[PDB]
C-alpha cells in the first residue's frame, strides 16, 4: 500500500579536518551506505570532506528535491558539536576552537524538513563529539583514541557496522532503527562510549523498501531531479591518438560524487617508436592536485582503496578528490614522451582533454 513519489539521498562524510583530529571511518561508511541505498532505488549523492559553504549548498540542493510524497534520506558522518541544547555538524574547514556560526545547525535543518510534504524524511547523524514524517537518528560516539584499539583504517564506525546489517530489510523505518539500537545495546564495546537516540513523528507505515509511484516531475522540478540522478554518471572511456601513432586509453572510476579516479595506459605503440610513457598534468587549480600525488603505479598510492575491484591493472592512476570545487569544464593535459628507434632525442607531445563537468560538477552549486 505505501508508495514513494521518488527516493533521494544525500550522504556527507567528513574526515580530513584542517584544525581537528582526522577521522577514517566516514570514508568506508559513506561508501557502503551509498551502495546499500542505491540497491533500494535511491538516487544518491555522496560527498566527502566538505567546507561550511559546500555543506550548506549541498543540503540546500537536497532540500529542493523534497517535493510532496518524496522519500528523502540525509546522512552525516564526522565531528559533531553540542552547544545550548543544539547539535552542530562540523565542516572540514572549521577553526579550532569550535564556533557555532562556522557549523551547520541540525535543529535548523529539521525545521526546514518539517515544512516539506515528504512521504518520508530520514535524518541520520553519526558524530564524534502539518506532518513531513521525520525519523531522526542521532548516534554519538565521542572517541577513537578512547577505545585503545588499533583500528583497520578501512574499518567501519559503530553505527554503520550495525546499520548496514539491517538497512535492506522490508520493515517500517522506525522498527528497523529500533533493532539497530538493540544491536548496539548488546555490544559490550559500546557501553558508555556509543549512544543512539531515535526521534520520530512517523504517523504511517513507511519503509525504505517502498516502491516508487507515479513519479510525475513538475515543470520547475524536472532539471533538478534529472541532474541529481546523473551526478553518479562517469565520463566515458576514451582513446587518444597522438601524432607519432601512439594510442593512450583514458578511463574513469568513482569512489564518491566528488571523488573520481583517472587512469591511463598505452594501448598501441607503433614499431617505429622504441620507448614511450604517458602522464596526466595541468589540472584546474581549484582542484589542488600536486604532481607528486598524480600518475601512480597503484590506486592505493593515490589514496584510493574502495574501487580497486573495478580498476584495470597496469595503468597510471590519479585521484581527483575535490570535484565540488570545479567551477568550469574539467580540462587537463595528456602528455606523451617518446623516442623513435634509431634516434637519441626524446620527443614530447601533449593534448588537452575536456571531460565536461563530471559527477557533482553537473549540479548548479
Ligand atoms: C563519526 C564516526 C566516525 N562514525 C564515529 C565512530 O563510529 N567512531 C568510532 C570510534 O572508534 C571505534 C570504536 C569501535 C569500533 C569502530 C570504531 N571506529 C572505526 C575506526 C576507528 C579508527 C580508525 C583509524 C585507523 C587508523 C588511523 C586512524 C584512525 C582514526 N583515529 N581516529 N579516528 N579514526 C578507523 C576506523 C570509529 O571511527
Amino acid at each position: 500500500q505505501p508508495l514513494a513519489k521518488d527516493k533521494v539521498a544525500l550522504l556527507i562524510g567528513n574526515m580530513n579536518y584542517r584544525e581537528h583530529p582526522k577521522l577514517k571511518a566516514p570514508l568506508v561508511d559513506v561508501y557502503e551506505l551509498t551502495n546499500l541505498l542505491r540497491q533500494l532505488d535511491f538516487k544518491v549523492v555522496s560527498l566527502l570532506d566538505l567546507t561550511e559553504y559546500e555543506m550548506r549548498n549541498a543540503v540546500d540542493e537536497f532540500l529542493l528535491l523534497l517535493d510532496k510524497g518524496v522519500y528523502g534520506l540525509l546522512y552525516y558522518a564526522g565531528h559533531g558539536y553540542e552547544n545550548f541544547g543544539n547539535s552542530f555538524m562540523v565542516p572540514v574547514d572549521a577553526p579550532n576552537p569550535y564556533r557555532s556560526e562556522n557549523c551547520l545547525c541540525v535543529q535548523n535543518i529539521l525545521k526546514l524538513m518539517q515544512e516539506k510534504e515528504t512521504g518520508l524524511n530520514v535524518f541520520l547523524l553519526d558524530m564524534c563529539r502539518v506532518t513531513a514524517n521525520i525519523v531522526f537518528g542521532y548516534a554519538t560516539c565521542q572517541g577513537a583514541e578512547a577505545f585503545e584499539i588499533q583500528h583497520s583504517g578501512l574499518a567501519n564506525g559503530i553505527f554503520m557496522k550495525f546499520l548496514k546489517d539491517r538497512l535492506l530489510e522490508d520493515k517500517k523505518i522506525t522498527v528497523l532503527l529500533d533493532e539497530v539500537a538493540e544491536d548496539m545495546g548488546k555490544c559490550h564495546l559500546t557501553k558508555g562510549k556509543q549512544a543512539l537516540e531515535i526521534r520520530s513523528s512517523l504517523s504511517e507505515k513507511r519503509a525504505l523498501t517502498d516502491p516508487i509511484q507515479g513519479t510525475e516531475y513538475s515543470a520547475e522540478s524536472l532539471v533538478r531531479n534529472l541532474q541529481w540522478a546523473k551526478a553518479h554518471e562517469l565520463p566515458e572511456s576514451m582513446c587518444l591518438k597522438f601524432d607519432c601513432g601512439v594510442q593512450i586509453q583514458l578511463g574513469f572510476a568513482a569512489e564518491f560524487s566528488n571523488v573520481m579516479i583517472i587512469y591511463t595506459s598505452i594501448v598501441y605503440k607503433p614499431p617505429e617508436i622504441i620507448m614511450c610513457d604517458a602522464y596526466v598534468t595541468d589540472f584546474p587549480l581549484d582542484l589542488d592536485i600536486d604532481p607528486k600525488d598524480a600518475n601512480k603505479g597503484t590506486p592505493e598510492e593515490t589514496g584510493s582503496y574502495l574501487v580497486s575491484k573495478d580498476l584495470p591493472k597496469h595503468c597510471l592512476y590519479t585521484r581527483l578528490s575535490s570535484l565540488q570545487k570545479l567551477k568550469e569544464h574539467l580540462v587537463f593535459t595528456v602528455c606523451l614522451s617518446y623516442q623513435y628507434s634509431g634516434l637519441e632525442d626524446t620527443v614530447e607531445d601533449k593534448q588537452e582533454v575536456n571531460v565536461g563537468k563530471p559527477l557533482i560538477a553537473k549540479l548548479d552549486m
